[PDB]
């Protein structure tokens, strides 16, 4: 804490890519904020995820030595290393704000986790030599980007609503109007504030490929309709990296918590300071690998990395939190 501002957490073992997710969500600072207005006074000190993780946060806010997990892992169930390898970040991300939201209903910051990170597409078929069109709207919370043969986000993107064509052995079983030429795609109608990339390094073979993301991401283009007074300027806040093994390795989070290109490295308990380019430019690959990226919108910036202040805990979670620290020390 006294170099960089910020401190680490216990180191990994089992728990593989959490640390750099708690890390992630932790500097997600409006998120932050509304975690700690959760009332869980009543909340079970070993059951409950959300009460967990006001103490990660907590911890990670006031404590000089580096935050245990283990009560954190304890409360959702996920002990040992075959829990991690199995799921993907995505999945422990959704365990955690399903928990967070769900307490923050009926309350003061209900909503709180899908005006961060919902957004809505529109998937359709289109039949080419017919009038057939089925549409789905969606929510999403995270989008899974396609790397190989890609060069950078930008070709991952235009992939990823690509139109694609349902011709030949492939055509469009149509109901009563039968099989049919068509056109399948997706289209993102809105990005939130806070958007959560995962890139796909599994297709299980492995891809070790160079990807290239940029500080400054532009989106209108792949938006339906784009609004002039806000436009879909996206900012780098989080890079997630995995090292080594597979059914192994080690993971670190690169993060600029203010959002100032003012770059941290977090490697469990040593969080220190490094340039852009060896969060940035060294995580492309070739021949280490980035597998998640957080991007914050331009306009949403201010709002989303709002100052935290020790008077946004309240005062009982607070002294709840130390009675704990007094009775196990
Ligand atoms: C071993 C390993 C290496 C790398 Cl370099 C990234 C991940 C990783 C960690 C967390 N989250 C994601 C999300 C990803 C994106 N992704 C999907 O969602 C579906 C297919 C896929 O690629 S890769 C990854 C990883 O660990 C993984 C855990 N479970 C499977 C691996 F063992």
């Amino acid at each position: 804490k006294k170099h960089t501002g910020y401190v680490g957490l216990k180191n990994q073992g089992a728990t593989c890519y959490m640390n750099s997710l708690l890390q992630t969500l932790f500097f997600t600072n409006q998120l932050r904020k509304a975690v700690y207005m959760m009332p869980t006074e009543g909340d079970d000190s070993s059951k409950s995820v959300p009460l967990a993780l006001q103490r990660v946060f907590y911890e990670l806010q006031h404590s000089d030595k580096p935050v245990g997990t283990k009560k954190l892992t304890k409360s959702f169930g996920w002990e040992t290393l075959d829990s991690f390898m199995q799921h993907d970040v995505q999945e422990l991300c959704r365990v955690l704000l399903d928990n967070v939201e769900n307490k923050m209903k009926g309350t003061c910051v209900e909503g709180t986790i899908p005006k961060l990170f919902r957004g809505k597409m529109v998937s359709y078929i289109q039949c080419k030599e017919v009038d057939y069109r089925s549409d789905r709207r969606e929510d999403y919370y995270d989008i899974q980007l396609s790397i190989k043969g890609k060069k950078n986000i930008f070709e991952s993107f235009v992939d990823y609503v690509a139109v694609e064509q349902l011709d030949g052995d492939n055509k469009y079983d149509a109901g009563e109007h039968g099989l049919q030429e068509a056109e399948k795609g997706v289209k993102f109608l809105t990005l939130p504030p806070v958007l959560h990339l995962q890139l796909m390094r599994f297709m299980n073979i492995k891809i070790n490929d160079r990807f290239e993301f940029p500080e400054q991401l532009p989106l209108d283009e792949f938006l339906q309709k784009t609004d002039p007074k806000d436009p879909a300027n996206y900012i780098l806040h989080a890079v997630l990296v995995h090292s080594g093994d597979n059914h192994g390795g080690h993971y670190v989070v690169y993060l600029n918590p203010k959002g100032d290109g003012k770059w941290c490295k977090f490697d469990d308990d040593v969080v220190s300071r490094c340039t852009k380019e060896e969060a940035i430019e060294h995580n492309y690959g070739g021949h280490t690998n980035a597998y998640m990226l957080v991007y914050i919108r331009e306009s949403k910036l201010s709002e989303v990395l709002q100052a935290v202040t020790d008077h946004d805990i309240p005062q009982q979670l607070v002294e709840r939190l130390q009675e704990e620290k007094r009775i196990e020390a």
